[PDB]
This record gives structure tokens, sequence and C-alpha cells, in this order.
């Protein structure tokens, strides 16, 4: 299955960015539609990515660690 | 069906935002894939949702009322 | 098949934009789900199209000609 969603590094932390090509390249690379960086959301300035497959972890409610 | 739209209420009107995660809130609720707050858009400060089934309603051409 | 890319025109070149609903009117008239225009993205400010079917071009890495 795939979601839309903040690609997630260990444990449980967004990706910081600048540029949607940045975020389109990483989010591609992991298998998703494309990405962009997303500036002033819920968790700052973030990656976001368009069907992720799931055997990619995600962003979820809790600490990043 | 699914389609990308702005989620529509009673009767053909947008909801109006000012927060990605109001818009992804309000769409992801209603089955969309993702959601976002377009600015300066074609119905002002706007909910766009990605993948909206089309079992809710959509905001068409014509009047709010 | 379907990919998110930038819509192409003769030959391997964006379309620039100012407005969202400009891309979104171009990207699903040629069958994507929906566009908007990016701006001070990789091409400047040019059309991002989800899911365009694979019949119509897209920009690939080279020159606008
Ligand atoms: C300023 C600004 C801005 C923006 C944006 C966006 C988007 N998509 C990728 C959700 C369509
Ligand atoms: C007003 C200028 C907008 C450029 C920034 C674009 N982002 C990187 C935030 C894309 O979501
Ligand atoms: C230039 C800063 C951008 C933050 C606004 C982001 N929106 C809420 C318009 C996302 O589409
Ligand atoms: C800060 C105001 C944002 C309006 C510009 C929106 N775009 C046309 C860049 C949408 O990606
Ligand atoms: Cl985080
Ligand atoms: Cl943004
Ligand atoms: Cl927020
Ligand atoms: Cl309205
Ligand atoms: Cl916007
Ligand atoms: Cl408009
Ligand atoms: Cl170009
Ligand atoms: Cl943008
Ligand atoms: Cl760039």
């Amino acid at each position: 299955m795939v979601r839309d969603a903040y690609i997630a590094k260990n444990y449980n932390c967004v990706y910081e960015c600048f540029r949607d090509a940045y975020c389109n390249e990483l989010c591609t690379k992991n298998g998703a539609s494309s990405g962009y960086c997303q500036w002033l959301g819920k968790y700052g300035n973030a990656c976001w990515c368009y069907a992720l497959p799931d055997n990619v972890p995600i962003r979820v409610p809790g600490k990043c660690r």
C-alpha cells in the first residue's frame, strides 16, 4: 500500500528541506510518485511525499528520537 | 471513483483555511489521500484534496448557496 | 502509465505559469488528476502535473529546444 506522508528517518524524524527538488528526489528515490518541500507546516520545513510505499517509514504522532 | 478537488459543504461552498494540517485532516477524514491549504487560488484560501472519493461533494462551477 | 511531472511542449520545454488554475486546467485537459503552478522551482515558475498519462510529453534532463 502507498500513502501520502512525511518520509521519516531514524527514529520517527522528518527530513527538513529548503527546495522542492530536494524532496522530490528523496521521495521518488524511495518509490513515491513525487514530493515537495512544505514550508511552515506541522513539522516545520519538511519533505512531504505523495504515494510513498509502506516499506518506507513515515512520521507518526510522537517524538523524534 | 476519486478525484482531486476542493471539498465542499452545503451548498457548493469550499472550506476556507489557513494551515495545511487543517485541510489535510479534513480531507483525509473524508477519505482523500491528503490535502493542503491553497492560498490565493480560484476560491481564495481554500482546502484542496487529492483523491477525494466521489461520495464527498466538491466545488463545481456556480454559486455557493 | 501515469507519472507526476512537468508537462512539456516542443521540444522538452516546460509551461511557465503564474496561477495554479492555469496549470490545473492545462494538466487536467491533458488527463492529469490535477496540477499547480510551482514557483521558484527547478524550471522557474512552471506547471507541475499529478498523474499525467505517458502519452503526454514531460520535461526530462537536457535542453529546451
Ligand atoms: C508559498 C507557497 C506554496 C505552495 C505549495 C504547494 C503544493 N502542493 C504540492 C501541495 C500542490
Ligand atoms: C512565494 C514563493 C514560494 C516558493 C516556496 C515554495 N515551497 C518550497 C514552499 C514549495 O512548497
Ligand atoms: C512563503 C511561506 C509559505 C507558507 C504557506 C503555505 N501554504 C499554506 C499556502 C501551503 O500551500
Ligand atoms: C504566499 C502566497 C502564496 C501564493 C502562491 C501560490 N503558488 C502559485 C506558488 C502555488 O504553488
Ligand atoms: Cl521530526
Ligand atoms: Cl508550502
Ligand atoms: Cl500546523
Ligand atoms: Cl465557495
Ligand atoms: Cl498555495
Ligand atoms: Cl485563479
Ligand atoms: Cl524549459
Ligand atoms: Cl510553489
Ligand atoms: Cl531547484
